[PDB]
RNA sequence: GGCCGCCC
RNA sequence: GGCCGCCC
């Protein structure tokens, strides 16, 4: 009964406070929330775990480690979903501050977030449009499209090489 | 059935592969698996997150980030439980080395390595007192007492201050 | 922050 | 890596 008026949030780094996108570009994907916001990537460092993921999916590539490019929090991790790379922006490394009501707050949950402050909807073929190239633009995003690669390539491998005992 | 020769083994970081410490310091507390080798501060950075924990506990209080002091990995979080601050570590920032058997795995839960690799006992009281002065010793430790310190100063008001409303 | 269970 | 549920 009780509604919350959908307002606009910025979503920042809960340790240095730098802002990564506005609450409008998150998106669900069968309960993965991603951002669909090209130019996040410009504040994200990305990196290699070298190491596979144990959950071995064609359609939902669990990928590189994401942190803040400014502090190097680790706040989520890198997807690639539909042939498209997107960051998930882990709920609890995230502040959410939202200008005219002068408030900021943490959430615990993705469901609190939308329980208390933004609706989130299914992402659509749109949003996966507008993500798919954009990692070329910045010679700093150039150099993460190469991890996010070589990770993909090694994910793909490993599951070939298991679905070869089948 | 099959059991295994619950041989010793080093914990070693899973990003840059230092040493934190051997399979027999680990020690359970209610299902929290902890460090109760006092050396081990040594290898570890301690950080505030500046932000009280959402589980307010007065036995049980999860306090400051722990980072592996050479690659600065997140590797768990320290606690303090009876008055004593010990390391959580995380079971997926580890591999789990064995020098004889010439083997090295991760394990995806602290369950999977009692059941795979070395059994893992309660925590008795000469645990907790090995631990308890584990601090001072070396300059860089003192420097993580004083978060530590800080941190649950933080917690224990936090704590005092919702109690106020009952 | 953790444990276990289920699911992706 | 994520989701939700329960528990610490
Ligand atoms: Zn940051
Ligand atoms: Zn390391």
């Amino acid at each position: 009964r009780l509604r919350h008026e959908n307002k606009i949030y910025k979503l920042m780094c809960s340790n240095c406070s730098k802002e990564f996108c506005k609450s409008i570009y998150i998106k669900k994907v069968f309960s993965n929330y991603m951002v669909f916001d090209p130019s996040v990537w410009r504040f994200l460092h990305v990196e290699s775990k070298r190491k596979v993921s144990k959950y071995l999916s064609e359609d939902n590539q669990p990928l590189s480690d994401i942190k803040c490019f400014h502090c190097k929090l680790d706040v989520g991790r890198a997807y690639k979903i539909r042939g498209t790379y997107l960051p998930q922006l882990s709920v609890k490394a995230l502040t959410f501050v939202q200008e005219s009501d002068y408030s900021s707050m943490t959430k615990a949950k993705w469901s609190d977030v939308e329980q208390d402050l933004f609706y989130i909807s299914e992402a659509i073929e749109d949003d996966f449009r507008i993500m798919l190239n954009a990692l070329s633009d910045t010679e700093e995003n150039i150099e993460k499209k190469i991890v996010l690669d070589l990770d993909s390539r090694q994910h793909n491998k490993q599951l070939e090489m298991k679905r070869f005992h089948i």
